[PDB]
């Protein structure tokens, strides 16, 4: 069942950096469920270069994310990208994600983001790598979307207080809004998930049964509609605390979470 996930988001603890074998370890744990991972930053922990080597060793694919927010990050991530292009094989890269929630956070204005994307595309287009940005469903302005090859949505019904039975359906409604902004370009899902513990957010209850249901339902819906999804996330991440420490498909120690069955709901 290594097509159960189109791909899975893979978090990096900046305060406790992974290594190639450690990543190989982590990726082998994921290999029975998927052939593709996604990283969030290029320079942080040298994670892009490490993940390229681990995935390539295992015959896996990768989406490389650029992490842009504070002013220094634009030039610095761009330089990190140039370094990767000089120093690494990038043949297994299925996309470059130029920021995540840049416009949601108000880190820059739409035209500036669009210009930066244009500059990044000029760097990677000669390698046949397509560019996207990831954001919430209402932050895909035309000036940005014009520069993209495809769009990627981040959406968490959990953080909207949507009860579990309705959560995958709300995800799909939000997807259709991104299609509405897409200028006809492909739309993928860069993040969605549901926590197994840590309380509730209004009617959204964190439980293993609810994470299991959300996983099954979302995998089903994206299969029905032929949508590419990066599920959030591979492993629980204890450092985030509260519900944020419980979004993994698998546990923080890389063991399976009892009550999660890794299967699509249709």
């Amino acid at each position: 069942g290594s097509q159960t996930f189109y791909g899975i988001n893979y978090g990096v603890n900046e305060n406790s950096c992974p290594t190639v074998d450690s990543m190989k370890n982590d990726f082998n744990v994921l290999k029975p469920y998927t052939n593709r991972v996604r990283t969030f930053a290029l320079s942080v922990c040298n994670q892009a270069s490490l993940a390229l080597a681990a995935t390539q060793a295992l015959g896996m694919r990768i989406y490389l994310g650029m992490w842009i927010d504070r002013p220094d990050t634009f030039d610095n991530e761009m330089n990190a990208l140039k370094n990767i292009l000089a120093n690494n094989d990038v043949s297994n890269v299925d996309g470059l994600i130029v920021g995540s929630e840049v416009l949601y956070r108000g880190d820059t204005d739409p035209q500036s983001l669009a210009n930066y994307i244009k500059q990044v595309k000029e760097l990677v287009a000669p390698h046949g790598i397509k560019v996207a940005t990831a954001d919430v469903y209402y932050k895909f302005p035309e000036v940005v979307v014009k520069e993209l090859d495809f769009l990627m949505m981040n959406a968490f019904p959990y953080w909207e207080g949507v009860t579990i039975d309705n959560a995958a359906d709300t995800l799909m409604s939000h997807y259709d809004q991104v299609v509405g902004a897409s200028l006809g370009k492909p739309v993928k899902i860069s993040e969605t998930g549901w926590p197994s513990a840590g309380g509730n957010f209004q009617s959204s209850v964190a439980s293993v049964e609810n994470e299991n249901k959300y996983l099954h339902d979302v995998l089903c819906r994206v299969k029905q509609r032929n949508i590419d999804l990066l599920y959030f996330s591979a492993f629980d991440e204890p450092y985030r605390g509260g519900v944020e420490a419980h979004f993994g498909v698998l546990g923080s120690d890389r063991n399976t979470k009892p009550g999660i069955t890794i299967e699509a709901g249709c």
